[PDB]
DNA sequence: TTGACTCTCTTAAGAGAGTCA
DNA sequence: TTGACTCTCTTAAGAGAGTCA
């Protein structure tokens, strides 16, 4: 098995790669009415895509290396949690980006929960608007809002109380 | 089916079947640290569900209906909203438990909206703790609060800013 | 050892359609 | 005509593994 320093390797080899990609800098609503920057590490939309790195779907991503002969492979935003518990609450953890850009592999724009953790950052008011995460939102999730709603509840007769 | 008539007739069937499930009341988080009351109207466990409904899956149904010899059949949450647009925005209008509890077919605890709203309520503060959506929430989401997330953002050099 | 492709799978909110009696 | 089963599909947040040179 990988030792800590080699995995620590593994670490340190993909933040120096990372770093390198294309830094976009980015407006975005904080909640509140307040505007806020982040600045994206943004993985090419074609090959090459960086040292280690291939695309194993439209907007997904696997970083490999090769150690002593065996092939390793992890999915490309793990990287930065290969020394973390992978599961919580008898869930797996996922890589969940709070700045929502999902091309982006700045380690400090990632964290590590349950995928409903994950989701539901979607929809949060954003650190100036009310954002409860433990582990804070850097930004308003975009489905944040009213909504479309097309049809509310309703019914024809007098068969329902609410 | 086809004619105004025959969706009324549709509607007005199908809220007279459901109007006969057991009615199970059921104490709700409506944010703020206040509590309500939902009466929910449940399809039974195993069959005979009702009359025109049929399970397609552990918490799947659907409705069935002839009409003018040929058989017609809906998912069976989706009957009251026969008559509104089946789409918004270019997605796929869905129907969305403000209960949050499946087995409900209460025409009193669904909307009709795209399924990254329908989602989305799962977080909801709820009406009382700060809901935004235009069609009310009933109840705070039951996936709202801090989350568990297992490790933040971080890096091991100094190649990243936030 | 490495790059650039290929394929299918998970989850939890939701769907459509066919086989028998 | 009605009932009770069977199967796979959609979405958008996420995954693992194979082939070839
Ligand atoms: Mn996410
Ligand atoms: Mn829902
Ligand atoms: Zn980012
Ligand atoms: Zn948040
Ligand atoms: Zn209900
Ligand atoms: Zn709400």
């Amino acid at each position: 098995a990988l030792t800590n320093a080699q995995i620590l390797a593994v670490i340190d080899s993909w933040e120096e790669t990372v770093g390198q990609f294309p830094v976009i800098t980015h407006h975005v609503p904080l909640g509140g009415g307040l505007q806020g920057t982040l600045h994206c590490y943004e993985i090419p939309l074609a090959a090459p895509y960086g040292v280690g790195f291939a695309k194993n779907g439209p907007t997904r991503w696997q970083y490999k290396r090769t150690i002593n002969q065996v092939v390793h492979r992890w999915g490309s935003h793990t990287v930065p949690f290969l020394l973390e518990p992978d599961n919580i609450n008898g869930k797996t953890c996922t890589a969940s980006h709070l700045c929502h850009n999902t091309r982006c592999h700045n380690p400090l724009h990632l964290c590590w929960e349950s995928l409903d953790d994950n989701k539901g950052r979607n929809w949060c008011p954003g650190p100036n608007g009310g954002c409860v995460h433990a582990v804070v939102c850097l930004r308003q999730g975009p489905l944040y809002g009213p909504g479309a709603t097309v049809a509310g509840p309703q019914q024809r007769g007098s068969h329902f109380v609410v």
